[PDB]
């Protein structure tokens, strides 16, 4: 049918969208093409953990995969599994495999929760046209508030079996003249802490995150896609996928969505139609659905920007051999607390999350996911014979970034006398993962696909609001930018075009 707003997905900036719409007193709809999480499964648990993948772990995969870093561990459970509509898709393209969730709530159902907010100078530069007074003294501070960021008890980090791991880092870093910070998380701390003491059913504390945490972690469901619905004028039909999108002759916007059951079978296909359009299918969706709609005609008027500058936040992870009289524990939180903030604008800018490993066991293996500052960009072309965006990225783009993780471990390792780990990746040797992301960052860049508040350029009442509007880096962990931005972006729009 009709419906004044369409929303396509439920990731960050899709649901900072709707919120504001349904509190506009638009009436919204949500296309989401993963599942609504709320199921028990087999176990009587909504969410696989890591030590005991199924199906739900993965998007339509006919094996499960150990989390990147931890196959030499967790390989052992690994099981053939049915096709199915799971919480993490691993996408791959050709010299690039981009992680990304695939449910109500996209990747915040699968994410770190790691919530911080970019460097000011650093955002300057990265968006010269916005107003960064705006965007620190409103947006900011409104995302962390809605998006429920919290901060450990420092007394427990320091006490507590499950964070040694990050303190063996702080210790390893510090001798090396580096500093760590704290990172604030929307998982409850308060409620990690009551699983560490056995008052609660664990979450963080049983190898839980990447395919979804059955406690603890507020995931964008609880927070804005909850208030979204609370408003009365927003619904979510779940397990569409929009397929194409056109102008339509009497104006607004027609989609064409597939319906889907979760083992992939095509139940229906429906023509949607609207007045406003929001994208929030993320970088790589929402970047395909223009390229796609450009490309075959039904949006011609999209400029060659569409597509263009993509980078995957400089991710690169890499991991360093401790001595044996440094573990870092059988017991790790499967939350990240801690952090080296080796970030000042310059080519040799780290930003490194220090990583918890599931094993479950003593390995003296310390992971790092490396966050730098590396300006090769990709470009997502449309492939007409598959009806695929392709991103035309090559590893040896990921040589800068490489080599700024490196300066930086190498640093570590001479103050400790370390070596790194050269066999957490695969059979040849190699220290750094080069060819993986989970903060895919542009597309559909802020500016230059679209206007200075996502408006896509050559066309009305057509918005993009997610991480396909970065610019390729954020220098952090990417999404409270991106809530932050669409905080920014949505109330504008619903301003000035709604
Ligand atoms: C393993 C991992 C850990 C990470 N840890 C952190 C962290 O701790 N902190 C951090 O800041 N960032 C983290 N990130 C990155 C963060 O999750 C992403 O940057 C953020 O979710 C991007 O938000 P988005 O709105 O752009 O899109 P997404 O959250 O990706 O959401 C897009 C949604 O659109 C849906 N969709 C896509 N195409 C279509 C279509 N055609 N039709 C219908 N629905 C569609 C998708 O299924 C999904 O639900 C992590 C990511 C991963 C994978």
């Amino acid at each position: 049918g009709y419906v004044p707003a369409v929303v396509i997905g439920t990731g960050y900036g899709a649901a900072v969208s709707a919120l504001r719409l349904g509190e506009a007193g638009v009436q919204t709809l949500m296309l989401e093409m993963g599942q609504l999480w709320n199921q028990p499964g087999p176990d009587g648990n909504i969410f696989c953990g890591m030590l005991n993948p199924d199906k739900r772990s993965s998007w339509f995969k006919n094996r499960t995969e150990a989390p990147l870093g931890s196959f030499l561990w967790l390989d052992v459970v690994n099981r053939n599994i049915d096709p199915y509509a799971g919480v993490l898709d691993r996408v791959n393209y050709d010299q690039m495999s981009v992680y990304v969730g695939r449910g109500v709530g996209g990747g915040s159902l699968v994410n770190g929760g790691m919530a911080v907010e970019p460097k000011r100078s650093y955002f300057e530069e990265i968006l010269p046209r916005v107003d960064s007074s705006e965007m620190y003294d409103r947006y900011f501070p409104r995302a962390n508030s809605m998006l429920r960021v919290n901060h450990i008890d420092t007394k427990w980090f320091e006490d507590t079996e499950w964070y040694k791991f990050a303190r063996v880092s702080r210790e390893q870093a510090g001798k090396a003249g580096l500093g760590t910070v704290f990172v604030p998380n929307v998982y409850d701390f308060g409620y990690m802490q009551r699983e560490a003491a056995g008052e609660v059913p664990k979450s963080a504390l049983a190898t839980e995150v990447i395919y979804g945490n059955n406690h603890g972690k507020q995931s964008l469901d609880k927070t804005y896609l909850a208030a979204a619905l609370g408003t009365g004028k927003v619904t979510i039909q779940t397990l569409h996928q929009v397929k194409t999108i056109r102008q339509t002759k009497d104006g607004g916007y027609a989609l064409t969505v597939e319906q889907k059951d979760t083992d992939g079978k095509l139940l229906a296909t429906k023509e949607i139609s609207c007045r406003y359009l929001f994208l929030g299918a993320g970088s790589l969706g929402s970047t395909e659905l223009l390229v796609r709609a450009r490309d075959t005609g039904t949006l011609p008027n999209l400029n060659s920007e569409v597509g263009a500058g993509w980078g995957p936040n400089g991710n690169i992870m890499t991991a360093r051999a401790n001595h044996m009289w440094n573990p870092t524990g059988a017991h790790q939180s499967s939350i990240p607390a801690l952090g080296i903030d080796a970030w000042d604008n310059s080519d040799s800018s780290v930003f490194a999350e220090i990583a918890p490993m599931p094993a479950g066991l003593e390995t003296w293996v310390s992971l790092y996911l490396a966050i730098t500052k590396n300006p090769q960009r990709g470009t997502f072309v449309y492939d007409a014979a598959t009806d695929r965006a392709k991103l035309n990225w090559t590893r040896d783009q990921n040589a800068p970034a490489v080599n700024a993780a490196k300066a930086l471990f190498d640093r570590i390792n001479k103050a400790n006398g370390t070596i790194y780990r050269y066999d957490l990746f695969g059979t040849q040797l190699k220290a750094f993962a080069d060819d993986f992301c989970y903060h895919p960052l542009g597309g559909c860049v802020l500016g230059k696909a679209t206007d200075d508040y996502g408006r896509v350029a050559g066309y009305k009442n057509l918005y993009v609001t997610d991480g396909s509007l970065i610019p390729g880096s954020v220098g952090v962990l990417p999404f409270v930018t991106i809530t932050a931005l669409a905080e920014r972006n949505v109330e504008r729009i619903i301003k000035q075009d709604v």
